[PDB]
């Protein structure tokens, strides 16, 4: 096939549109996509701790890990009937944590999940555009890594 | 040959896709160009010790060296299966440095090595683009200058 | 026949005059014919997202296919009172959008199908000639390809 | 013969019209030449990285070779039932890569072949003139050179 | 191991986060970490005794060591139903010295351990903060330096 794929093979990036944000509703029997969303940020860091000493030999600074904080940014049209948007709309109202997702819809495998405060969840009108959101959900605590775990493969539905 | 190089003669730049970042895995037996990468920033900075007295003359502020410090910064394309990414998930996840290793691939020759901690490990999909990784890896002792140290060629594989 | 083909043997090329835009109207029963039509323009494009980095070997760009966009341009001889332009005007005064169909109406197949915005409706008025009219439809969503899709094939009538 | 050839001599250029484009079918067991083609652009190019400095001498920039790129263009008369153009519409449907191939098929020697996105599929249709298709097909990678590469040589059947 | 450890080299500094103060029951058959805690004070300190005469040669004053005292300071997260602060609760009320610990939990070592006074246990509750305590152990009699004592490693359980 392919004259013996001399010219042609048949992984390498994938496409930003199928990582998408889903949020489970409040009892935790639905996992909803945020609706209308076009962006997404997931951010991790670390602290470090410098302990340079006049032990420290060498001239170079010494530092050691620290504890790990994240957060998610997402961002898109925004629609206020949305079933994720209500959803959103209930959780930071009432100031209750929201179990988030990051998934691979195209692959079928999650890549993140964990509990979330609402931190910011605002909304864009500009007279000649579409009306968007701006949610940021900052970690309450630890944010599993889905791609060196075993499981967290549930799709939105 | 070349008419004698009258008016061509065949070390001036390097081409920033020979510089990659490579880390070790967990064990030290593999060494793993990280997947997808794209842009590469080596810091490395000193401090400045101002010591101007009353002692000092001629009007200039006087000033030594203090203590080194460096840090990599690396993104490019984000597949969450690859083994370099694997990797560096479980380095951050396990608070354990990973010791890195900056590489010109076509001269086969060692740039930089050290110890890092895994300080910031972040991801971006836009709906329009690929999804990206951003890692920072934050230095935490010497940085072995490798362009004036003998050996350190080993390359990724 | 014919001395049994010796020298003349009785699918190679389509008269774009058998290919003619038509537009539903707004209720959906009537599919018109646009009046005095002369040309027909059907564009279809894909995006191109470049994902080369530092993995890529051999000297070449790494590309994958992006999402899909499509508009018809169409112009021809302007006749204000025929249907097909008073449905046209509506849809450009209402802001509402426009259900067109690419038809060979030689072989009675439909092409292509799908939903437009009235993005520009003009016309010119030389003194030496006919007055002319010039439209754009911007694709909303899909292009249904009728040539590898069953159905479609409703002329206009 | 020709009398010793004093004034007759019986490689020096290649008509256009025996050099075409071919695509396999989506198996890769049928190589199909896109029928009714009239017209085919190879389009190869490289960067040039501009590379000078302070230290470069003579008053000339310095230029080093980026990156390849390439894209084939080819239109012809459309029809809409041609195997080829139906397979094109698939292609361009479940944006799926194109295995293409530029063929000599007066000298049956393989010119270039490759991976492509179907970037452009387009068709105009005045109403004095045929219907013709224009296609773009955007490279994913390398376009091999088969004029310097052995085999290739598959003819389109 | 990697590349024979030329620039990596895998006791230093001890994280404050793994030294912890501990407490027990009032019977003593468990060993209670303090709830919620996040600062440490260990304060050792010993008197001086000034016996400087007309005998003293020299130009300096001289002095011997006195008796030692020895107190710890303890501040974090308060939670009142939290067994640890119900067991410093009762101490409080009862005017019952308290056997507290000082272990570093990560290397499971104990580091100091003695008889205390509860001498100070305080809340604070800002409106934009969380709820806070303050502990204030006083020595009532040797402070044990488990570091330099064999044995004094049972672990919080």
């Amino acid at each position: 096939a392919f004259e013996e794929n001399l010219y042609c093979d048949y992984a390498k990036a994938v496409a930003g549109k199928d990582v998408i944000l889903a949020v489970f509703n409040a009892a935790g029997d639905k996992l909803l996509a945020v609706a209308g969303q076009q962006g997404l940020t997931v951010n991790r860091s670390k602290d470090s701790i410098e302990i340079t000493s006049k032990d420290t030999v060498g001239g170079w600074k010494s530092k050691i890990g620290g504890m790990k904080e994240w957060s998610i940014e997402n961002d898109g049209l925004y629609v206020a009937d949305a079933e994720s948007h209500k959803e959103l709309a209930k959780y930071f109202e009432s100031d209750s944590p929201v179990c988030v997702k990051i998934i691979n819809q195209a692959s079928k495998k999650g890549l993140f999940g964990g509990l979330a405060i609402v931190a910011d969840y605002s909304f864009e009108a500009p007279f000649d555009e579409a009306m968007t959101y701006s949610v940021k959900l900052d970690g309450m605590g630890a944010l599993v890594d889905l791609t060196i775990t075993e499981g967290g493969d549930q799709m939105p539905g």
